[PDB]
């Protein structure tokens, strides 16, 4: 759903650095290569992030929009994890630790949602 | 006004670091010691966060609560006509904000209270 990462990348503070174990190789090789470490690394990430927050019970807050997130990506991992196609690489060392802009981070959470519409490393 | 600041505060990370300029032992002094160089301390960080949010937003803004609480103390430095800068959570900052905007209400006399050193 993109209209609510926009709204919470608007109301992230544009200073505010989200740590995020890139894989490396998202811009250069086939999806199969990086998407299945990519969703959870996002998984962890983003459940971090939504500790962060609090509640707000008026209309979207980065709490609701961020939890909404981390349940497609979730489900994401799930179905990663099924996907018994021996190939699609499922097996990564914990790649390094990366600081983001918020819109840096959720322009890399897109790539990575839209790397399954569009489905040897 | 307390119902957007608790918002805000609910809406910015919790390891989100604000920097305010803070006099030192304002919280054991009377308040004619700190609060004028407070809503000028107060009033600069806040617009200086407007700086990191987005007034394009649907809804729930951070730019349009900032902007608000911008205007209510801006207020209180034209009624009121170092500090070492120091980091604070949101809460905490948030704390000293309504700190400060309720220290005019509970207003009594300078000569009335205690001088301005702590120690």
């Amino acid at each position: 759903n993109v209209k609510d990462v926009t709204k919470l990348v608007a109301n992230l503070p544009k200073d505010y650095m989200i740590t995020l174990k890139y894989v490396p190789g998202m811009d250069v090789l086939p999806s199969h290569c990086w998407i299945s470490e990519m969703v959870v690394q996002l998984s962890d990430s983003l459940t971090d992030l939504l500790d962060k927050f609090s509640n707000i019970s008026e209309g979207l807050s980065n709490y609701s929009i961020i939890d909404k997130l981390v349940n497609i990506v979730d489900d994401l991992v799930e179905c990663v994890k099924e996907n018994s196609s021996k190939d699609l690489k499922k097996s990564f060392k914990s790649p390094e630790p990366r600081l983001f802009t918020p819109e840096e981070f959720f322009r890399i959470f897109n790539r990575s949602i839209d790397a399954f519409k569009d489905f040897d490393c």
